[PDB]
């Protein structure tokens, strides 16, 4: 439905309300259910991630499965078993549909070649501390839509962000 020969730039993260993504290389909660979301919006397409991201996955899933896995990192020797290791994102945004998994660093790169974001918002009381990884801030250029609040079977609630420009 879309004409060939684009390249969509997408951006997925989730956040606590207060915009934390991650702490002490991790993701300070755990939602089963936007594992399931973050797989099928992603599946098929390329992953662009940082590093320190690269790292937080464990080693027996990494590099995820049915995309092609992509990290940015400063240090050309890096080693990361079945992904392409790049040095800007000047090559790493060449396929058709590109989304960006993070972490903080790698969201502030991209966002301005983004066109999609999608956000999964977790009503968890986590106020920013000294190190955290922060999600990124839109501007007025985005629109969207958002979702009705959902438990997790954890008892957790969270809800879903589609945003756009063009
Ligand atoms: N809640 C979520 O949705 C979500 C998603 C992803 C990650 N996370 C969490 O976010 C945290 C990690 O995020 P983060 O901001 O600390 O790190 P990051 O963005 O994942 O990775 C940063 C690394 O990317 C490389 N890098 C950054 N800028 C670069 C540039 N201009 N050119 C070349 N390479 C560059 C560097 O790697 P080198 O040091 O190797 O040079 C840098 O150390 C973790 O806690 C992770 O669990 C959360
Ligand atoms: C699911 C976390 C997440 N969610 C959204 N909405 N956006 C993201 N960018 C995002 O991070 C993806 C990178 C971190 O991946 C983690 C970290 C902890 C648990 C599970 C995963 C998924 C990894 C594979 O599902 C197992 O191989
Ligand atoms: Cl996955
Ligand atoms: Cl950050
Ligand atoms: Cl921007």
């Amino acid at each position: 439905l879309v004409p060939r020969g684009s390249h969509m730039v997408g951006l997925i993260w989730a956040q606590a309300t207060s915009g934390v993504i991650g702490r002490g290389g991790d993701i300070p909660w755990r939602l089963p259910e936007d594992q399931a979301h973050f797989r099928e919006i992603t599946m098929g397409h390329t992953i662009v991630m940082g590093r320190r991201t690269w790292d937080s996955l464990p080693a027996k899933v990494r590099p995820l499965p049915g995309r092609r896995n992509v990290v940015l990192s400063r240090q050309a020797d890096f080693m990361a078993s079945g992904a392409e290791v790049v040095g800007s994102l000047e090559e790493a945004l060449t396929s058709p549909e590109t989304w960006v998994i993070g972490g903080g660093q790698v969201y502030a790169l991209a966002l301005p070649y983004a066109t999609r974001c999608e956000v999964t918002e977790v009503d968890i009381g986590l106020p920013r501390e000294a190190g955290d990884a922060l999600a990124p801030v839109l501007d007025e250029t985005w629109r969207g839509e958002t979702g009705e609040w959902r438990f997790s079977r954890s008892g957790l609630r969270y809800r879903l962000y589609s945003y756009h420009r063009s």
